[PDB]
């Protein structure tokens, strides 16, 4: 289940978090991780 990412200001990326963010959970089925 898409974790509350974009809600506050996050995005899903197939690879590890880009900027100095931190991945909390997973976005889609599990191909992308939710970061914020």
């Amino acid at each position: 289940d898409h974790y509350n990412c974009v809600s506050s200001g996050g995005q899903c990326l197939y690879s590890a978090c880009p900027i100095f963010t931190k991945i909390q959970g997973t976005c889609y089925r599990g191909k992308a991780k939710c970061c914020k």
